Protein backbone atom coordinates (compact mmCIF):
# COMPACT_ATOMS: atom_id res chain seq x y z
CA UNK A 1 0.00 0.00 0.00
CA UNK A 2 1.82 3.38 -0.22
CA UNK A 3 0.93 5.92 2.17
CA UNK A 4 0.86 10.05 1.50
CA UNK A 5 3.38 11.71 4.02
CA UNK A 6 1.66 14.22 5.67
CA UNK A 7 3.70 17.14 4.62
CA UNK A 8 2.92 16.42 1.09
CA UNK A 9 -0.61 17.15 2.17
CA UNK A 10 0.01 19.93 4.16
CA UNK A 11 1.66 21.92 1.73
CA UNK A 12 -1.46 21.34 -0.46
CA UNK A 13 0.55 19.09 -3.39
CA UNK A 14 -2.46 16.88 -3.68
CA UNK A 15 -5.19 19.56 -4.99
CA UNK A 16 -2.54 19.98 -7.84
CA UNK A 17 -2.60 16.56 -8.27
CA UNK A 18 -6.52 16.36 -8.90
CA UNK A 19 -6.48 18.91 -11.42
CA UNK A 20 -3.41 16.52 -12.79
CA UNK A 21 -0.55 18.49 -12.27
CA UNK A 22 2.17 16.13 -11.03
CA UNK A 23 5.35 17.84 -12.24
CA UNK A 24 5.71 16.27 -15.96
CA UNK A 25 8.72 17.20 -17.85
CA UNK A 26 10.45 19.37 -14.82
CA UNK A 27 13.96 18.50 -14.20
CA UNK A 28 14.84 18.57 -10.60
CA UNK A 29 18.64 18.08 -9.89
CA UNK A 30 19.26 16.95 -5.88
CA UNK A 31 21.97 17.85 -5.50
CA UNK A 32 23.20 15.71 -2.32
CA UNK A 33 25.34 12.31 -1.18
CA UNK A 34 23.57 10.35 -4.38
CA UNK A 35 20.06 8.63 -5.45
CA UNK A 36 19.90 5.17 -4.89
CA UNK A 37 19.19 3.57 -8.54
CA UNK A 38 18.14 0.55 -6.53
CA UNK A 39 14.80 1.78 -5.47
CA UNK A 40 11.45 0.95 -6.89
CA UNK A 41 9.44 3.80 -5.29
CA UNK A 42 12.40 6.10 -7.49
CA UNK A 43 12.63 7.19 -11.10
CA UNK A 44 15.77 8.56 -11.67
CA UNK A 45 16.32 10.50 -15.19
CA UNK A 46 20.31 10.63 -14.72
CA UNK A 47 22.91 12.27 -12.69
CA UNK A 48 26.86 12.92 -12.39
CA UNK A 49 29.18 12.47 -9.67
CA UNK A 50 31.56 15.46 -8.35
CA UNK A 51 33.05 13.53 -5.79
CA UNK A 52 36.61 12.07 -6.79
CA UNK A 53 36.60 9.04 -4.24
CA UNK A 54 32.68 8.23 -5.28
CA UNK A 55 31.95 8.53 -8.83
CA UNK A 56 29.10 6.68 -9.00
CA UNK A 57 26.18 9.25 -7.78
CA UNK A 58 23.85 6.27 -7.84
CA UNK A 59 25.53 4.99 -5.26
CA UNK A 60 23.90 7.02 -2.14
CA UNK A 61 26.35 6.01 1.01
CA UNK A 62 24.74 8.59 3.28
CA UNK A 63 21.57 7.76 2.62
CA UNK A 64 20.43 11.50 2.61
CA UNK A 65 19.88 12.14 -0.86
CA UNK A 66 17.80 8.96 -1.56
CA UNK A 67 15.64 10.55 1.76
CA UNK A 68 15.65 14.22 0.07
CA UNK A 69 14.63 12.34 -3.77
CA UNK A 70 11.57 10.02 -2.28
CA UNK A 71 10.31 13.86 -0.79
CA UNK A 72 10.93 15.85 -3.99
CA UNK A 73 9.14 12.63 -6.72
CA UNK A 74 8.21 9.00 -4.73
CA UNK A 75 6.57 7.41 -7.45
CA UNK A 76 2.84 7.23 -7.60
CA UNK A 77 1.72 3.29 -7.41
CA UNK A 78 0.86 0.79 -5.21
CA UNK A 79 4.36 1.23 -2.68
CA UNK A 80 5.87 3.44 -0.17
CA UNK A 81 5.66 7.17 -0.31
CA UNK A 82 4.07 9.78 -2.42
CA UNK A 83 6.84 12.95 -3.58
CA UNK A 84 5.24 16.21 -3.99
CA UNK A 85 6.11 15.80 -7.89
CA UNK A 86 5.85 12.94 -8.68
CA UNK A 87 6.18 12.85 -12.29
CA UNK A 88 9.16 14.93 -12.13
CA UNK A 89 12.99 14.31 -13.55
CA UNK A 90 15.21 13.85 -10.87
CA UNK A 91 18.87 14.00 -11.24
CA UNK A 92 21.71 12.82 -9.09
CA UNK A 93 24.46 15.40 -8.41
CA UNK A 94 26.27 13.89 -5.91
CA UNK A 95 28.82 16.51 -4.45
CA UNK A 96 28.65 14.63 -0.71
CA UNK A 97 30.85 11.41 0.73
CA UNK A 98 29.38 8.61 3.02
CA UNK A 99 30.24 10.69 5.91
CA UNK A 100 27.84 13.69 4.82
CA UNK A 101 30.54 16.03 3.72
CA UNK A 102 31.74 17.45 0.42
CA UNK A 103 34.78 20.13 -0.78
CA UNK A 104 32.96 23.33 -1.61
CA UNK A 105 34.79 22.50 -5.25
CA UNK A 106 32.53 19.50 -5.64
CA UNK A 107 29.51 21.48 -4.87
CA UNK A 108 30.23 24.34 -7.21
CA UNK A 109 31.35 21.42 -10.17
CA UNK A 110 27.58 19.73 -9.02
CA UNK A 111 25.89 23.64 -9.53
CA UNK A 112 27.65 24.11 -12.76
CA UNK A 113 26.67 20.39 -14.31
CA UNK A 114 23.02 21.76 -13.51
CA UNK A 115 23.41 24.56 -15.03
CA UNK A 116 25.10 23.13 -18.42
CA UNK A 117 22.20 20.33 -18.05
CA UNK A 118 19.06 22.47 -18.41
CA UNK A 119 17.94 22.04 -14.83
CA UNK A 120 14.04 23.88 -14.07
CA UNK A 121 15.18 23.70 -10.66
CA UNK A 122 17.95 22.49 -7.75
CA UNK A 123 17.45 21.72 -4.21
CA UNK A 124 20.59 21.68 -1.89
CA UNK A 125 19.91 20.42 1.49
CA UNK A 126 23.19 20.97 2.83
CA UNK A 127 24.92 24.35 4.57
CA UNK A 128 27.86 25.48 6.09
CA UNK A 129 28.61 28.12 8.46
CA UNK A 130 31.09 29.74 5.76
CA UNK A 131 30.51 31.16 2.40
CA UNK A 132 32.93 31.71 -0.62
CA UNK A 133 33.36 33.87 -3.54
CA UNK A 134 33.12 30.73 -5.69
CA UNK A 135 30.07 29.29 -4.12
CA UNK A 136 28.20 32.99 -4.42
CA UNK A 137 28.90 33.13 -7.85
CA UNK A 138 27.80 29.68 -8.97
CA UNK A 139 24.64 29.81 -7.49
CA UNK A 140 24.11 33.40 -8.59
CA UNK A 141 24.77 31.96 -12.00
CA UNK A 142 22.06 29.38 -11.71
CA UNK A 143 19.34 32.35 -10.82
CA UNK A 144 20.91 33.73 -14.23
CA UNK A 145 20.65 31.25 -15.75
CA UNK A 146 17.32 30.70 -14.78
CA UNK A 147 17.28 28.12 -12.18
CA UNK A 148 14.89 27.91 -9.08
CA UNK A 149 17.77 27.16 -6.25
CA UNK A 150 16.01 26.05 -2.89
CA UNK A 151 18.16 25.74 0.47
CA UNK A 152 18.01 24.32 3.54
CA UNK A 153 17.95 26.89 6.14
CA UNK A 154 20.25 25.09 8.63
CA UNK A 155 19.53 23.20 11.61
CA UNK A 156 21.18 26.26 13.79
CA UNK A 157 17.77 27.21 15.73
CA UNK A 158 18.29 30.63 17.75
CA UNK A 159 21.03 32.55 18.88
CA UNK A 160 19.77 35.82 20.20
CA UNK A 161 19.00 38.51 17.92
CA UNK A 162 22.02 37.27 15.30
CA UNK A 163 21.07 35.17 12.38
CA UNK A 164 21.73 31.29 12.09
CA UNK A 165 21.04 30.84 8.39
CA UNK A 166 23.92 28.57 7.17
CA UNK A 167 25.41 29.26 3.01
CA UNK A 168 24.23 28.67 0.68
CA UNK A 169 20.80 29.22 1.74
CA UNK A 170 22.11 32.82 3.30
CA UNK A 171 22.64 34.40 -0.23
CA UNK A 172 19.72 36.47 -1.39
CA UNK A 173 19.59 34.79 -4.41
CA UNK A 174 18.46 31.49 -2.81
CA UNK A 175 15.15 30.58 -1.39
CA UNK A 176 15.91 29.39 2.17
CA UNK A 177 13.98 27.07 3.84
CA UNK A 178 12.62 26.78 7.87
CA UNK A 179 11.22 23.66 9.53
CA UNK A 180 7.58 23.78 10.75
CA UNK A 181 6.06 20.40 12.91
CA UNK A 182 2.59 19.18 11.65
CA UNK A 183 0.64 22.19 13.55
CA UNK A 184 2.59 24.70 11.98
CA UNK A 185 5.18 25.67 15.13
CA UNK A 186 8.99 26.04 14.32
CA UNK A 187 11.04 23.28 14.75
CA UNK A 188 13.40 23.96 18.22
CA UNK A 189 16.63 23.35 15.40
CA UNK A 190 15.10 25.66 12.98
CA UNK A 191 17.60 28.38 11.79
CA UNK A 192 16.38 31.88 12.08
CA UNK A 193 17.40 35.35 10.56
CA UNK A 194 16.84 37.95 7.82
CA UNK A 195 17.48 35.55 5.32
CA UNK A 196 15.20 33.08 6.11
CA UNK A 197 12.40 33.14 3.48
CA UNK A 198 9.93 29.86 3.80
CA UNK A 199 8.90 27.36 5.62
CA UNK A 200 7.79 23.99 4.96
CA UNK A 201 7.36 20.10 6.86
CA UNK A 202 10.64 19.20 8.72
CA UNK A 203 9.52 16.85 11.43
CA UNK A 204 9.23 13.20 11.35
CA UNK A 205 9.14 13.26 7.47
CA UNK A 206 8.81 9.44 5.95
CA UNK A 207 10.53 9.09 2.62
CA UNK A 208 12.80 6.43 0.77
CA UNK A 209 16.05 5.07 2.38
CA UNK A 210 18.72 3.18 0.41
CA UNK A 211 17.82 -0.83 0.33
CA UNK A 212 14.39 -0.75 -0.89
CA UNK A 213 13.61 1.12 2.54
CA UNK A 214 11.65 4.06 4.23
CA UNK A 215 12.02 6.21 7.26
CA UNK A 216 12.09 9.22 9.10
CA UNK A 217 14.16 12.30 9.20
CA UNK A 218 13.97 15.41 10.77
CA UNK A 219 15.67 19.13 9.76
CA UNK A 220 15.31 22.15 7.38
CA UNK A 221 17.10 19.45 5.08
CA UNK A 222 13.46 17.75 4.85
CA UNK A 223 12.08 20.87 4.39
CA UNK A 224 13.90 22.26 1.36
CA UNK A 225 12.19 19.20 -0.86
CA UNK A 226 8.99 20.22 -0.33
CA UNK A 227 9.79 23.56 -1.98
CA UNK A 228 12.00 22.02 -4.80
CA UNK A 229 9.34 19.83 -5.49
CA UNK A 230 6.39 22.94 -5.17
CA UNK A 231 8.08 24.63 -7.71
CA UNK A 232 7.89 21.78 -10.00
CA UNK A 233 4.19 21.96 -9.80
CA UNK A 234 4.02 25.10 -10.43
CA UNK A 235 6.32 25.00 -13.47
CA UNK A 236 4.37 21.91 -14.67
CA UNK A 237 1.10 24.09 -14.49
CA UNK A 238 3.22 26.87 -16.10
CA UNK A 239 6.06 26.25 -17.91
CA UNK A 240 6.11 29.44 -19.15
CA UNK A 241 6.94 31.11 -15.73
CA UNK A 242 10.59 32.50 -15.20
CA UNK A 243 12.42 31.59 -12.02
CA UNK A 244 11.51 35.40 -10.79
CA UNK A 245 7.63 34.57 -11.17
CA UNK A 246 7.87 31.09 -9.59
CA UNK A 247 10.02 31.99 -6.45
CA UNK A 248 7.33 35.53 -5.81
CA UNK A 249 4.22 33.44 -6.29
CA UNK A 250 5.58 30.84 -3.63
CA UNK A 251 6.46 33.45 -1.40
CA UNK A 252 2.99 35.46 -1.93
CA UNK A 253 0.97 33.04 -1.60
CA UNK A 254 2.25 31.23 2.25
CA UNK A 255 0.29 31.27 5.13
CA UNK A 256 1.67 33.24 7.47
CA UNK A 257 2.47 32.34 10.58
CA UNK A 258 4.33 34.06 12.92
CA UNK A 259 7.51 37.01 13.10
CA UNK A 260 9.21 36.70 10.00
CA UNK A 261 12.45 36.64 11.68
CA UNK A 262 11.44 32.93 12.75
CA UNK A 263 9.04 31.60 10.23
CA UNK A 264 10.14 34.38 6.84
CA UNK A 265 6.95 34.60 5.16
CA UNK A 266 5.40 31.78 6.50
CA UNK A 267 4.25 27.91 5.25
CA UNK A 268 4.17 27.45 1.47
CA UNK A 269 1.11 26.66 -0.03
CA UNK A 270 1.43 25.07 -3.76
CA UNK A 271 -2.15 24.95 -4.43
CA UNK A 272 -2.65 29.19 -3.97
CA UNK A 273 1.26 29.87 -5.85
CA UNK A 274 0.33 27.29 -8.88
CA UNK A 275 -2.17 29.91 -10.08
CA1 LIG B 1 4.97 5.22 -4.14
CA1 LIG C 1 17.84 33.51 0.94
Amino acid sequence: AQSVPYGVSQIKAPALHSEGYTGSNVKVAVIDSGIDSSHPDLKVAGGASMVPSETNPFQDNNSHGTHVAGTVAALNNSIGVLGVAPSASLYAVKVLGADGSGQYSWIINGIEWAIANNMDVINMSLGGPSGSAALKAAVDKAVASGVVVVAAAGNEGTSGSSSTVGYPGKYPSVIAVGAVDSSNQRASFSSVGPELDVMAPGVSIQSTLPGNKYGAYNGTSMASPHVAGAAALILSKHPNWTNTQVRSSLENTTTKLGDSFYYGKGLINVEAAAQ
